[PDB]
């Protein structure tokens, strides 16, 4: 009945890859907010 | 038959990150003065 | 008989996103050729 | 029945592909100088 995917890798793989590019350019731009992450910021 | 959707959120951010590179690409090819235009338009 | 990929966008949209990654990664690491790559080296 | 092959060539690039974004983030967190470290080891 469940014909299951025929590429659970590759997907599940996808979704951190699209994340991954929201992140890298995030950092591009908000560069600033990045190095403010890293020094302090956790409180 | 209860099931019945695919991944439309999932594909609407996969062809995000294609145009997120395209931003990428298209900035390093424009880099600041050289700019050669031939005028040719409405006015 | 075919089942058929159940989500062609993503997956098709994947094998960008890797390519993509080994083209951003390369010109990080060897930025320089890609500045040469837009400097003349057509011919 | 004669087609038998999913797509492995496309998984081990993609697994690679968060491995690059690894080196990303980990290249971003190891700045220069400060890194406490306490001596406890074989030596």
């Amino acid at each position: 009945r469940s014909n299951d995917s025929s590429d659970p890798l590759v997907v599940a793989a996808n979704i951190i890859g699209i994340l991954h590019l929201i992140l890298w350019i995030l950092d591009r731009l908000f560069f600033k907010s990045i190095y403010r992450f890293f020094e302090h910021g956790l409180k």
